[PDB]
């Protein structure tokens, strides 16, 4: 029917509302977690259940078994968007609620565990098709593909216009997950906020703010309980070191972040990353959207955990 509420066990029903929720090690629970979130974030109405499930499963099929950029990441990034949307209920459009959780689930579709840099140095065909934001244009493209499979059009109820608006929100959202673009995006959002020019009625300004949300969900492994934060950092380094290995195979010394012989330098690299990227992201995000403050506090706690690791205090 449409009298078919999804529900979660008590500890999950309560903790899922919190920014620092971990979706856990039971792969088979993640789909239902996503639907739960769509239904609460959007409504039981916004998507035909049978179509949703078929889409979610095809998206899952199209994530690979890489250590980090995998289906678990997909659903983790959707959950942080869910927490932001639920703490800023009245700021977002009907179309924005629909399209943003879907953008997040799709945002790393068919990722191979290599940076856009590697694609470019290897001379991968995707580098020729898409010169900038290489994987990000691929992920958008794979999303549109899965939307076009029979029985997969979860947007079928929208008007011709709604449809192009929602697919334009997803495309920008997914493009924004390219961290090379984050720096300029946040610097402009910072000056807009501080000269008071920021105006959520300017589509151009919304666009930037959704981009920043996108970066903030994407990095949300820096906002978890220390033991999640630490064990997730291992997964991302396993991709970085394999890429370092492949750079070496093309005859290129990798940066030390990616050199698995320079493992000692992880803790100081996380510091640099928290200082250069994460802290500034969640800072500007908290200024624009005050109820997202717990992501900043959690990030700062984790920074301080990484300083303890350097000081040999663990
Ligand atoms: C720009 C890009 C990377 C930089 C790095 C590399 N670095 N380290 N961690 C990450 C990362 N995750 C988020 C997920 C969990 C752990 C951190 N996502 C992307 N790049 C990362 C170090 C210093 C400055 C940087 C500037
Ligand atoms: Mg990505
Ligand atoms: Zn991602």
């Amino acid at each position: 029917q449409g009298l078919m509420q999804f529900t979660l066990p008590v500890r999950l029903c309560k903790e899922i509302e919190l920014f620092h929720f971990d979706i856990g090690p039971f792969e088979n629970m993640w789909p239902g977690i996503f639907v739960y979130m769509v239904h609460r974030s959007c409504g039981t109405s916004c998507f035909e259940l049978e179509k949703l499930c078929r889409f979610i499963m095809s998206v899952k099929k199209n994530y690979r078994r890489v250590p980090y950029h995998n289906w678990k990441h997909a659903v983790t990034v959707a959950h942080c968007m869910y927490a932001i949307l639920q703490n800023n209920h009245t700021l977002f459009t009907d179309l924005e609620r629909k399209g943003l959780l879907i953008a997040c689930l799709c945002h790393d579709l068919d990722h191979r565990g290599f940076s856009n840099s590697y694609l470019q140095k290897f001379d991968h065909p995707l580098a020729a098709l898409y010169s900038t934001s290489t994987m990000e244009q691929h992920h958008f493209s794979q999303t549109v593909s899965i939307l076009q499979l029979e029985g997969h059009n979860i947007f079928s109820t929208l008007s011709s216009s709604e449809y192009e608006q929602v697919l334009e929100i997803i495309r920008k959202a997914i493009i924004a997950t390219d961290l090379a673009l984050y720096f300029g995006n946040r610097k402009q959002l910072e000056e807009m906020y501080q000269t008071g020019s920021l105006n959520l009625n300017n589509q151009s300004h919304r666009d930037r703010v959704i981009g920043l949300m996108m970066t903030a969900c994407d990095l949300c492994s820096v906002t978890k309980l220390w033991p999640v934060t630490k064990l997730t950092a291992n997964d991302i380094y396993a991709e970085f070191w394999a890429e370092g290995d492949e750079m070496k195979k093309l005859g290129i010394q990798p940066i030390p972040m990616m050199d698995r012989d320079k493992k000692d330098e992880v803790p100081q690299g996380q510091l640099g990353f928290y200082n250069a990227v994460a802290i500034p992201c969640y800072t500007t995000l908290t200024q624009i959207l005050p109820p997202t403050e717990p992501l900043l506090k959690a990030c700062r706690d984790n920074l301080s955990q990484w300083e303890k690791v350097i000081r040999g205090e663990e």
